[PDB]
């Protein structure tokens, strides 16, 4: 474990955020993870950087807070903790964020006095939020191995410790850290994901066919798509990685194009439901029929009662051999579950999916063909069984998946 | 051990620092007792507080920046830390530090990077030195049982575990946490230790009067001097303990009154030196002899060496019987061994220990008689054997200690 673990946080700081010398880091990481932090910060200080300030998080203490803190202690931002943005914002600092995912951590509290926060905060941290968003510092999200994350994912565990054991080792496996060099393999491992998603930006598909047991679609795609996957580049032209772990190549379908009918692989975990044995009916661009085994109406009453839940925004794919969709386990953590299989999503489609699609207006995304909407459902079909063909502006089938794989 | 705990942290909250609806509480503390820090979280709170600001503290990492980051980031206090400093002392926060002791955390780290940031860290923190020292707002110091700390307390235990465990033991016998009802435990022994001292303080004795074997001692008392013991009352007139646990009673003597000779009964620790069997001579005043079974050399530089170390600048009393005393053991820690037994202090005499003294110069204090030195170290001299009595006025002798209590 004491070896896992530093390889662990070697990997985080050398691909993820990419430390260099004289660098400012940001980790933001549960005291639960204390040794994880040492870990970090020593690999952290080992490649240059100047400093690494750790912001402690407890979902026990912050619970409290929420529960017992006055209105006006909670939509209301002391000066001090905008001071602290600003000092790093200033040094250009990196963020780091290591996440155990506890979903019932808020438990009990009441939702306006959350939103009063989020409203608050949301306002004051808007130039971290600009200066992360725009990819003007390096930024990661992982995981780490928490209790109560790890009791949920593995509710059938012998006890706390082997709940947790199973996780760390689940985190190890799908991050690559049981290789003899996971720096490297993740160097590699980013370099094929962009060459997939370089290849599918020149090909420029028409279409996407898919054809696997219980599914037939053809999805259109816009006009300049753009796939997206694996790392970034800050503004100092520093590599670095958002995620970790990451595996789709993910663009927009064009929203008004759909034919045919697609099955759910894999449990699809939403608002506290887990939904089995989804099937989807598409009828030019709109979905006309929808059914699961599991969670029927839970899923009509999505697609049927949201503005924008009856077309597509996301077409994504991954491997079906690569280790999250080997597991056969559900994290519920996007991170891991929408890395889980090929997929597509009910709802909106992410503006950076069409070119320049960032400065569009809302109104010019749905030009371009993009699905706007407030929810936004990824739901995994992928196995190894499936095929795919991308289709040609003349009708052309270049073949892309064949049973679950390039 | 969690029920201890709970009734530990509700003992720091009600007696330490005394929480009242409305207030707000900063505790500082280790990310290694996160379960303690729960605790004192939900009981604060649970007695009003509307915010409780915990400053997680960590040795590893401390270190590491200590050893790695440029002397521009150590030498200077970022605005931010000062920011966060004001919002405390404008919301008149208490200050409950809860810590666990290692001087050999800050092993390695070059001497001048430390004298820089102690400098730097000493101007820009003086408005809250100033605050707790004139008790302005409520502050406790109290331990826990951190690993590192519970391996120097307890070198031959059989693992990390049972040192930790029987680190904590020490911590709740003491601080009678054991009881049925710690809190009233305190209110008690707060109030017999704040009679004693009141008691002392009527009788403005002229001298003590030392017997115990290898123990012949006169100390001149200075006049209109003040016994000082446990609780403290903040600028709200909010009572609280600026220390758990506690049992000294204690002022100091007139450094130019003593004759004879003292030996210690208990080892203590100096500069990492364990020091054991020290007999020191006095005459008219001065220090004329000291040796010691271990360290010799260390007591005769001690005092030799450093202006001011040739007198006494405290005199307190501890009954044999009480808690700490009764353990045997060097806790490496001045809250604990401090409070270990009767003892006397080379060098330094506290302002405090002379009516009004908080108010005078150096100049001032001396001409009461308050030695002055740049060095203060307590060594222990009771047992049950020690007799001590109060010599009046008249020359009349009136018996303070029998047999090592009152
Ligand atoms: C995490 As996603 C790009 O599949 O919504
Ligand atoms: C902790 As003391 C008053 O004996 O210096
Ligand atoms: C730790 As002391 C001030 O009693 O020498
Ligand atoms: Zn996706
Ligand atoms: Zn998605
Ligand atoms: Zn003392
Ligand atoms: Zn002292």
């Amino acid at each position: 474990f004491k070896e896992n673990l530093e390889k662990y946080a070697k990997l985080l700081v050398a691909n993820g955020i990419n430390v260099q010398p004289g660098h400012t880091l940001a980790l933001s990481i549960d005291v639960e993870q204390r040794e994880l932090a040492h870990l970090i910060v020593k690999e952290a200080y080992a490649l240059g950087a100047h400093e690494v300030i750790v912001q402690w998080t407890d979902d026990v203490i912050n619970r409290e807070k929420f529960l017992h803190a006055p209105m006006e202690r909670l939509d209301n931002v002391p000066e001090y903790k905008i001071a602290e943005m600003n000092y790093l914002l200033e040094n250009k600092a990196s963020r780091l964020g290591v996440r155990s995912s506890d979903p019932g951590a808020l438990n009990g509290v009441d939702a306006d006095k959350l939103s009063a926060s989020a409203k608050a905060m949301g306002l004051a941290m808007k130039p971290m939020r600009i200066a992360t968003q725009s990819n003007k510092v390096s930024w990661t999200v992982a995981a780490a191995a928490g209790l109560e994350w790890a009791k949920k994912v593995f509710p059938n565990a012998a006890s706390d410790e082997e709940a947790v054991d199973f996780l760390w080792d689940q985190i190890f496996k799908t991050c690559r850290v049981y290789e003899a060099d996971p720096v490297k393999a993740w160097e590699e491992h980013a370099a094929i994901l962009k060459s997939k998603a370089d290849m599918l930006n020149k090909e420029q598909f028409s279409a996407l066919h898919y054809t696997a047991p219980g599914t037939d679609l053809t999805l259109g795609l816009p006009k300049n798509h753009v796939w997206e996957s694996a790392g970034a580049v800050n503004a100092q032209g520093e590599e670095f990685l958002p995620n970790m772990p990451t595996e789709e190549v993910f663009t927009a379908p064009d929203f008004r194009r759909a034919d045919g009918y697609v099955t759910s692989t894999k449990p699809l975990s939403y608002n506290g439901n887990i939904i089995e044995g989804i099937k989807v009916t598409f009828k030019d661009g709109q979905i006309v029929d929808i059914t699961a085994e599991k969670g029927d109406q839970v899923m009509k009453d999505l697609v049927f009662e949201n503005a924008g839940a009856r077309a597509l925004g996301e077409c994504a794919l991954v491997p079906d051999p690569s280790p999250i969709s080997q597991s056969g386990i559900t994290f519920f953590n996007t991170l891991f579950d929408d890395n889980a299989s090929n997929h597509l999503a009910i709802g909106a489609a992410y503006a950076t999916s069409v070119v320049d699609g960032a400065e569009m207006s809302e109104e010019e995304l749905e030009a371009a063909g993009l699905n706007r909407s407030d929810v936004h459902v990824d739901f995994m079909i992928g196995s190894n069984q499936m095929d795919i063909d991308g289709i040609r502006e003349d009708g052309t089938r270049v073949p892309l998946f064949r049973n679950g794989n390039w």
